[PDB]
């Protein structure tokens, strides 16, 4: 936000957070054709006010013209700033947010894939902002039904979450889950099985010390009874999933083991 366009901000900000539509629009849309005499068309203030009332058509869900707006901001921001540089990520990624909620998935994908690319040479191929990059524009190829993708952008995620960040970390557990349900989604049983133990193995290992032969996870004293907010859900999860196997004397442990845990 510049200091020129800072204090028109503010107000517009507090006039859209009050219901004034009809007060709002006209205070962008005239700071607009200000700016646009000032420095040109093609300059970066007119691209940063024209997202400041796509902001505000998002915010009052007129989305057909948000877009619109944005779509403007992006052509700006690719002539002066450059086809690669961060603000015009930026720009693809609020643009692509709006086709979502429009339900153009197949229409914001390729936007997801070029504000990836642009923060793939920014950050570099394996920064933590490139894995969140990845588990959005997997959840985009999932509201497609691309399973394959879905798949292939959260293992890409799991690959930056496990290495760079540490083992217990949120992030690892709940990509883990969602990738765990894309292999449900697509019958790799085993796949999903596998993803839904080792999140309980290290939840067990965090609270229970270390696993021993004589301290094993919930899951294994499930199997052999048959003979983290992120973690009520994998219990929940692999409980029902003993369920698809006739496993019911495992299904029940983690189910009860699940409805204690709260």
């Amino acid at each position: 936000i510049p200091a020129r366009l800072r204090t028109l901000h503010n107000l517009v900000i507090q006039y859209a957070s009050q219901g004034r539509y009809e007060v709002a629009v006209p205070l962008c849309k005239q700071a607009l054709e200000d700016l646009e005499k000032t420095s040109g068309h093609d300059h970066p203030d007119v691209a940063t006010m024209l997202n400041i009332l796509a902001l505000v058509y998002r915010d009052q869900n007129k989305y057909k013209d948000a877009a619109h707006l944005l779509n403007d901001a992006l052509a700006i921001r690719e002539k002066t700033l450059g086809k690669d540089h961060p603000a015009v990520a930026a720009t693809l990624n609020n643009l692509a947010v709006l086709y979502g909620k429009r339900g153009k998935y197949k229409e914001a994908e390729p936007l997801c894939k070029r504000a990836l690319e642009i923060r793939e040479k920014v950050l570099g191929k394996f920064h933590p902002d490139v894995a969140k990059q990845l588990s959005n524009l997997a959840l985009l190829c999932q509201n497609q039904g691309k399973a394959e993708e879905v798949e292939y952008y959260y293992r890409r995620a799991l690959e930056i979450y496990a290495t760079r960040l540490g083992p217990d970390d949120p992030n690892v557990a709940k990509t883990k889950n969602n990738l765990a349900s894309c292999y449900l989604k697509q019958g790799k049983y085993q796949d999903a099985e596998t993803l839904y133990k080792e999140i309980l193995t290290r939840a067990h290992e965090k609270e229970f010390g270390s696993v021993n032969g004589e301290n094993k996870p919930i899951w294994m004293h499930a199997e052999e009874r048959e003979e983290s907010p992120t973690v009520n859900t994998t219990l929940r999860s692999l409980g029902a999933l003993y369920r698809r196997q006739g496993k019911l004397e495992a299904a029940h442990t983690l189910e009860d083991c699940a409805s204690r845990s709260r």
